[PDB]
């Protein structure tokens, strides 16, 4: 039936469904650091969280969203690679069933252990239905994750799992401040690409920072016992809900620094 991640769903059958998944533009891909140049025109990135208001966090069968109000313009993207403004609509991750999978982008082919895409949608096309259909819709912030000290500020986050764990569940998650999910430096590449998941419209500015950020093996750990069923089937953990990196074609990955 339905795609997912599992034995007989995942991404190597994605395309009888969506045929744009053996597109010109797929994400994610590898980022080869040696041949990723440096472009002195980029700017910095503006990441204006201050006024994010986060509502409620979703166990929607795939992963788990953080959904903002994104009825006004509150917590915006813009500048780096970008024209126009980008308002936040939720964040999610992807997570592998061991520390050393999981991220969909890779550096020089190393997988981190997670993967967080902060999903922003191009305010000149009024919602974001309207702006998956065009080649500036989207935004996406990528921050890798790799096992090591906890990170505090993804604790809230950590600690509500347990009252999502299966498909369909949801829970009150207002005031949850995403900065404090951000590493230390915004120094990134930047890719055209498109969404990871079905239907992988062709719609995304990547973006994806160089830094890690790091967090605790409990941290990831409880991730891992979330669960792609529903209530009442039979369990099948939450792991390894990744796309492999796919064909760079006729693109260029630019860097923000060096
Ligand atoms: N992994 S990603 O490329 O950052 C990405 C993921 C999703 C997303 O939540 N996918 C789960 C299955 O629908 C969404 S929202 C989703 C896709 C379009 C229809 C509305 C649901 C948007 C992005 Cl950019
Ligand atoms: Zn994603």
């Amino acid at each position: 039936h339905h795609w997912g991640y599992g034995k007989h769903n995942g991404p190597e059958h994605w395309h009888k469904d969506f045929p744009i998944a053996k597109g010109e533009r797929q994400s994610p891909v590898d980022i080869d650091t040696h041949t990723a140049k440096y472009d002195p025109s980029l700017k910095p990135l503006s990441v204006s969280y201050d006024q994010a208001t986060s509502l409620r966090i979703l166990n929607n069968g795939h992963a788990f969203n953080v959904e903002f109000d994104d009825s006004q313009d509150k917590a915006v993207l813009k500048g780096g690679p970008l024209d126009g403004t980008y308002r936040l609509i939720q964040f999610h991750f992807h997570w592998g069933s061991l520390d050393g999978q999981g991220s969909e982008h890779t550096v020089d082919k190393k997988k981190y252990a997670a993967e967080l895409h902060l999903v922003h949608w191009n305010t000149k096309y009024g919602d974001f239905g309207k702006a998956v259909q065009q080649p500036d819709g989207l935004a996406v912030l990528g921050i890798f994750l790799k096992v090591g000290s906890a990170k505090p500020g993804l604790q809230k986050v950590v600690d509500v799992l347990d009252s999502i764990k299966t498909k369909g569940k949801s829970a009150d998650f207002t005031n949850f401040d995403p900065r404090g999910l951000l590493p230390e430096s915004l120094d990134y590449w930047t890719y055209p690409g498109s969404l990871t998941t079905p239907p992988l419209l062709e719609c995304v500015t990547w973006i994806v920072l160089k830094e890690p950020i790091s967090v605790s093996s409990e941290q990831v750990l409880k991730f891992r016992k979330l669960n792609f069923n529903g209530e009442g089937e039979p369990e099948e953990l939450m792991v390894d809900n990744w796309r492999p990196a796919q064909p760079l074609k006729n693109r260029q990955i630019k860097a923000s620094f060096k």
